[PDB]
């Protein structure tokens, strides 16, 4: 039949692309192309138009797989070719040995790291829901996709699909429909070696739905009907069970040599003959597939066009809702909704910046309606959720409703992470945002390198940032963990020092596109400071206090800018001036031009950096560092400050011997290098 | 009753020390006292010997109970006293508000940071069952001893409890014995708003054994029931649901308020006549309690001074196992086993780094009987498995037995990094490693800060370390991560260069007391160097080109020492004379003498870092710096390398710009500061 031809093209798309490297993994695909080929066949999307707000989402969280993905994009006239797939795993290529939703048309997110997919997945549905419940009105179902996910053992041994899948179950999220790839091989053999659970009785304890297949191999009939019957369970997620045989056809089928190394040249003949394809010939797309497929895209095509006559329609009927709905899918923010933002001056009070980043919700949550967000059980905590605002939940708890902007995430900063790139991929203007402790944002650093790598901009609310918090002690207090994420392209870390630089680190986060951000922000009181304002903030690095004759400049972030100025007042009783920096966002000042950065850390005197905290990164932009580079510890935070030497004092002995220290020497910016 | 005295005895004792330090967290001690005071008193464990290798342990995984934790410890005479928990929180006290095993007498480990304490647990376990398995003899029960862990909602929330779980269902460990503090409340509030699972049926699907206790706040005889039907269970790690009040007692008990902030005053005098005690008094202590607590502590010394005849007897009849297991005990490594590490010339042949990490297991397992270890999923690729060896299975399976020395992780990194500080935890002078690629190493960063902060000799065998790894792309290939560790206080982050200075890091890994390892590796063949050596590379970083007129050094670690020295080469013909300095240990290096460091870092030369990811923290060693600040690419690595210029080339360019940089100015080491 042509699904059969269908079926045995995608296998041998995949297994040539793989010759062809030298490189990747064909076990999966070979397993997954019925259930890949009966998945597409119910899936609506449009290979021209990627961006469709309506289509049916896959993600392939089984990412080394993607030579399956790659395989199916091209057959659908994705910009994808067969040129392409002979190039798979080669520099520059559009086929990367793992898929990249920057590089590759039709990669929803970027996949390869296990266990995040099916969680990005998760955030994908829970937009369409959240979306739906914004948006849609009696004759206009203007969101009504589903999300398919497939996945494999390794994903369901990640604890981030476990955090992910127990808050979707409790979400009820009935249009999440994921394909667990059960072959009972891993890269370590057999998963009686490791991983022996009832994986369905797990997911039943989640409130899953589940559907099994017990012949995958071949029986797409029964892949189809399951979709059809986990479409019907409207409160629940389902998880179908594909019992597969890795490799299906190889030689070396149900082994983990199929796994992640090309097969055999004869291999590769014997499934040609077998299946009907000629053993000299790879690459090949016999035209009645793509007669096959042309037609499905025609049908969805034309779904897309009614959908666009909908949308018209509803323009018209809910002017109010319909322009903002365009102006999402725009992807443009409200018109001056930065005016929203709170101003402060010198002469309001401390306050910390938890409690700041708390006021700023509350004005911006009410003018831009794409933002939502959540905490890792730490709502009262982080400050996270604006009074007034509904929690996202089905309806059906009592406990929100689908139309709410706050999400509990419970204790489950991973999941958070990766739902929030896939909140992040549906799309619409999304700026969704996810408060933790900033030491405990580290327990997901898996998703968060990929919302840096896959260009989400994406927001961690990421409070009790230091020793300042106090008591908890040094099992919380971050030492670390901005070098971390300072150390990883395309993060904005964001480190306001009062209200002004506050309102500044959200216009950052929420105009972003493409650069997730984290804000550390303070448990304790900060004052407001003289100087500030969000245009000098919003550089990321501005001049606070600028002194034309300065024996040293103090460049700081966060608490610790009060400190410097503080520091600045003993200098001057020892007859030393000092200027002082704030560098609020150490991403966003590296992007300005070089003759802004020059005026901010000029040539010809000593630079001294402050931030309680590791010293990695600070010679950027200073000639000594004062940081913290060892664990913290319990006690009231003032206490440990003065332990630690992080007080006026201590900064102005340091800064005194820096300017002892170059006595007699030329001195240069830090900006300056040798190339 | 004394038991109901002691209990009412635990519950103040944890309210006063919250009330005097105005800090901390009520609820879960007063829900938990019941359980904890039948725990103890089932536990063998002597007060005065916390490292007994046959005591019971005891691990708090929600370690914000700790005021509980601490009170059971005071009323048993470890070495804790009331004026401690009058100190509770307090800077420099015994009494952190975190459990801290470096600070506190009687905490095994470090928790805090919640889902952490229950996979202690299981890494406890685990060697405890291989421990057992390799020295006990027919009526020589050396090892025959339980873990006991409590842990709460937010515990069971993290995924690195599920992969945890998961695993120790699937390896049988039916002497854990965990108990989950039912009690329906977290920080966000009722566990309905995020955490809805049905707990218990998934703890079956996992292969655990379930006990019920419906009335935890009272019924101690049907808690200490289900302790003896664990025991049992011999082939099934056992759950016990307590259901409990949080807050028990408190005019505030079953509300959020109770988890985290101090009883108001009144609530405590309605507490203390209700029990009994007198509303005026904080601290108390009767007698009466303190008595029965003796009898239970006397009981167990005369348990573990039985304990020691039986090991006295048992050097008798097994005299090689008796002398072994007493050195181990000494916490002495066998003499001269480092005459096992291979020796490399630079004749022999080029091999990577992870093939050299697999030849030392080879040597080093069969004479360091305590070196256990494992990989995530990825033997085959990390090559972390000794031919020849048994895997660590229950012999129930077929598989392996719990004498095996190799465990099959599978795909849980960050359960397999708490697990790692379980067996470490457990004593008795266990090695113990876990191999995953570096780039993932980060999703255990909530494992591995817990490693360092609690000075565990634990090992990661972290292959893959660049974009040297090549066609599985960028979401697979480190940047940020070496510079998030060894920005992390205490860790020890190996990258070696050649066959000597792996043996070099192995020495180091093995021989560490108090100090985690990461073991940079790679996929990638690199030649053995000209002047490496065991003795100069355990010195962290030395000379291994020593030039007298150097017009500039190279410092560079692993793969890129051998391209400096290339690029030594093509300076040479440019009239540039180059030494070159390997530095396979930064934290290694950085315990050197000052003298040692400035002979390998001297004044008056400009100094080129190079290492193909962050330039973070490389300015402590460096003038300028060549590093890799961008994500990577799919694609051979050669061809990577030579996309972003790191070959003799492009290395010899940059340091002709250094030198040119640094003419007509002086340069001191980069190891001189101000302060
Ligand atoms: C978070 C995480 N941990 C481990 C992995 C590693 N891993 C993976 C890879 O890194 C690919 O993403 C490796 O395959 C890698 O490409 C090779 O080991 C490289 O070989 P070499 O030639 O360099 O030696 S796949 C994998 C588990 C496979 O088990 P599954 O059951 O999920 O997939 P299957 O049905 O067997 O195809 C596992 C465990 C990952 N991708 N993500
Ligand atoms: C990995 C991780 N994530 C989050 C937490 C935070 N957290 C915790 C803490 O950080 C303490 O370890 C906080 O309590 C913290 O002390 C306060 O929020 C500080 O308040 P503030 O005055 O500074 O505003 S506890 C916690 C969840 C509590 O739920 P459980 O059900 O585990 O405990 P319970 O029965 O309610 O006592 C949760 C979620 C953690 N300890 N570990
Ligand atoms: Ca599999
Ligand atoms: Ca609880």
């Amino acid at each position: 039949s042509v699904d059969q031809k269908a079926i045995s093209t995608i296998r041998l798309l995949a297994v040539d692309a793989v010759a062809a490297a030298n490189s990747g993994h064909p076990g999966a695909p070979l397993g997954l192309a019925p259930a890949a080929h009966a998945v597409f066949k119910k899936m609506r999307f449009n290979p021209k138009d990627t961006k469709w707000i309506n289509r049916d989402r896959f993600v392939l969280s089984n990412g080394h797989a993607c030579a399956l993905l790659y395989s199916m994009l091209v057959l659908y006239g994705y910009d994808l070719t067969v040129e392409d797939l002979k190039k798979f795993r080669q520099l520059g290529s559009k086929t990367p040995g793992h898929p990249e939703n920057t590089d590759v048309p039709g990669a929803e997110v970027t996949t390869g790291p296990l266990g995040q997919g099916i969680c990005n997945g998760v955030g994908i549905a829970l937009a369409q829901a959240q979306f739906a419940a914004t948006y849609n009105k009696p004759d206009f179902p203007i969101s009504d996709s589903y999300t398919y996910v497939f996945l494999g053992d390794g994903c369901l041994m990640e604890g981030v699909s476990s955090e992910a899948s127990s808050l979707a179950g409790h979400l009820q999220l009935g249009n999440l429909i994921a394909f667990w790839d059960d072959n009972k091989i891993s890269i370590d053999g057999s998963t009686e070696v490791a991983f022996t659970e009832d994986v369905i009785a797990r997911y039943k304890s989640y409130g899953w739905h589940i559907v099994e297949v017990s012949d995958a191999d071949t029986d797409i009939t029964a892949i189809a009907a399951a979709i059809d019957e986990a479409k019907k369970v409207t409160n629940k997620p389902t998880l179908v069970r594909l019992t597969t045989t890795i490799g299906f056809g190889s030689l070396a089928q149900g082994t983990h040599g199929v796994h992640g190394a090309p097969l055999k040249a004869d291999d590769i003949k014997q499934l040609k003959t077998k299946w009907g394809f000629n053993p000299e010939e790879s690459f090949a797309v016999p035209a009645e597939v793509t007669a096959s497929y042309n037609e499905h895209v025609a049908e969805n095509q034309k779904i897309q066009q009614q959908w666009n006559e909908l949308f018209a329609a509803y323009k018209q009927k809910y002017p109010e809702l319909g322009a903002e709905l365009q102006r999402r899918l725009d992807g443009k923010l409200p018109e001056n909704w930065d005016k929203a933002l709170p101003v402060y001056t010198p002469a309001d009070a401390a306050v910390a910046t938890r409690k700041l980043s708390e006021i700023v919700l509350s004005k911006i949550i009410p003018e831009v309606p794409e933002i939502i967000g959540g905490s890792a059980d730490l709502t009262p905590s982080n400050l996270t959720k604006a009074k007034g605002t509904v929690d996202f939940q089905p309806a059906a708890t009592g406990l929100g409703d689908y139309s709410g902007r706050y999400i509990r995430y419970g204790v489950r900063e991973h999941a958070m992470g990766a739902i929030m790139n896939g909140i992040a991929a549906f799309g619409a203007n999304y700026k969704n945002y996810g408060g933790t402790f900033l030491n405990f944002v580290s327990y997901a650093a898996g998703a968060v390198r990929l919302s840096a790598l896959s260009e989400f901009p994406i927001t961690w609310v990421a409070t009790h940032d230091s020793i300042g918090l106090g008591e908890d002690g040094p099992t919380h207090q971050p030492i670390e963990t901005l070098a971390h994420f300072r150390a990883t392209p395309n993060i904005s870390v964001w480190r306001p020092a009062d209200g002004n630089e506050t309102s500044a680190a959200y216009k950052s986060a929420i105009e972003s596109t493409h650069t997730p951000h984290i804000l550390a922000l303070t448990r304790q009181n900060l004052p407001q400071l003289e100087g500030s304002s969000i245009e000098k903030a919003s550089k990321g690095g501005y001049t606070l206090v600028q002194q034309d004759k300065a024996d040293i400049i103090i460049v700081a972030t966060g608490s610790e800018v009060s400190l410097a100025v503080d520091a600045l007042k003993v200098l001057e009783g020892q007859g030393i001036k000092a200027g002082v920096v704030s560098l609020p966002d150490q991403l966003t000042f590296d992007k300005q031009s070089e003759e802004y950065k020059l005026s901010v850390l000029p040539d010809g005197v000593p630079i001294l950096s402050v931030e309680v905290m590791s010293t990695f990164g600070w010679s950027k932009y200073s000639h000594q560092q004062f940081g913290l580079n060892r664990f913290g510890a319990s006690g009231k935070a003032p206490e440990i400050f003065k332990l630690f030497e992080f007080t006026p004092e201590g900064v102005a002995e340091r800064a005194a011997k820096t300017v002892a220290f170059y006595k007699g020497k030329d001195v240069v910016s830090p900006l300056r290098s040798a190339f």
